[PDB]
């Protein structure tokens, strides 16, 4: 649930997550992230573009 709730809210799969949980919520599929982040695929999907953006970003970085 502590993770469900930030992520529902304000969970950030783009540089706030790590290795794993970068890569796990990179496979929060938008079936599952929809659920845990009930709000619209669009606006869900949205949140995860963003994580991913950042996932490659920061990957890059180094």
């Amino acid at each position: 649930s502590h993770i469900l709730t930030a992520l529902r809210e304000k969970q950030a799969p783009e540089l706030s997550l790590s290795s794993q949980d970068l890569e796990l919520v990179t496979k929060e599929d938008p079936k599952a992230l929809a659920v845990a982040l009930n709000w619209d695929i669009k606006k869900t999907e949205t949140v995860q573009e963003a994580c991913e953006r950042e996932l490659a970003l920061r990957l890059q970085q180094t």
